[PDB]
């Protein structure tokens, strides 16, 4: 799709059977444990078309998704069956949708509705795919939860550091800034092993979190996770607890190991890693539930309580 996503658009969130409208000054954010629709109008090649966009988030529950059905539908009837459908999975946005907001990053906030109230010490990781379409998600204000390749916001009522990453880009630290704009609060800006006592004081305690020598690194062989090739950016959800999953970080393979999967899976997984590399390194072997920080690193917005 080729539009540039500057049309006019309306924005409701699916509470219980209904569509609500959402403030129009905070278009952009977004719950993760809640679905939305997205009317996006453009014109294009001398002719208007509207574009549904279906988005829901990684906790959004399944009456949620149930529900976003019947609405799209009656919308869609609404406006006489011409708009052109698209449900979306949070992280999995095509570049479109992510250029809906004015260059402005998708900022995904931990919670949703049932709306709560948003615990003020709060993490949040920043990361940009190859086009620069960047992301900001709300991880669990733990200390392990970093990781060098991204951009991360910090928040305590008092303090508001903007710690960066040194495989960061500058989409990544752009983007962090905007959250603190629309977070209301002062950055100072940290970066990788330059932290104040007060930092990891806010963390919780100083743990070494997600590191590794190619998250380390600065010039980015991009990461590839492949089930037993998963497009799009690399979501815990990704993680079918049936499977084992590939995840090639090019200078090691990882092969993680569902729960709920047979042996002969894991048996030929390994046998697949090998035959994958010497057809042009490290075969660790990564079991659900029990993930090293250097694995937990590639993902966008890991949860710890998350199964």
């Amino acid at each position: 799709m080729d539009d540039d996503g500057t049309g006019q658009k309306q924005i409701w969130r699916i509470e219980g059977s209904n569509k609500v409208p959402v403030d129009p000054a905070t278009y952009g954010q977004f719950y993760g444990g809640d679905s939305y629709i997205i009317l996006y109008n453009y014109r294009h090649g001398g002719r208007q078309g509207q574009i549904i966009y279906n988005w829901q988030g990684a906790q959004s529950t399944q009456d949620e998704v149930a529900a976003s059905a019947i609405l799209t539908a009656q919308l869609d009837e609404e406006l006489g069956g011409t708009p052109v459908q698209s449900r979306v999975v949070q992280g999995k946005e095509p570049a479109h949708l992510m250029s809906l907001f004015g260059g402005k990053p998708m900022i995904i906030y931990k919670g949703g509705t049932s709306q709560t109230a948003p615990a003020s010490t709060r993490l949040f990781q920043v990361r940009a795919n190859s086009a620069g379409a960047t992301r900001a998600v709300e991880v669990l204000p733990k200390a392990g939860a970093l990781n060098s390749n991204d951009a991360f916001v910090l928040k305590t009522p008092s303090a508001a550091y903007l710690w960066v990453g040194t495989g960061a880009s500058e989409a990544e630290k752009t983007g962090a800034q905007e959250l603190l704009r629309v977070l209301r609060a002062q950055p100072v800006q940290v970066a990788e092993g330059s932290e104040p006592d007060g930092f990891w004081e806010a963390l919780g305690g100083k743990a070494a979190y997600r590191t590794s020598p190619r998250l380390k690194d600065k010039k980015m062989h991009p990461p590839r996770l492949f089930a037993c090739e998963v497009p799009g950016e690399l979501m815990q959800e990704d993680l079918a607890t049936d499977d084992v999953m590939l995840l090639d970080t090019w200078d090691q393979v990882f092969v993680w190991v569902g729960k709920d999967s047979q042996e002969e899976e894991k048996t030929e997984a390994l046998t697949s890693a090998k035959r994958y590399i010497e057809t042009d390194t490290p075969i660790t072997v990564v079991k659900q539930g029990f993930e090293p920080p250097s694995f937990v690193g590639w993902f966008l917005g890991w949860d710890d309580d998350y199964w």
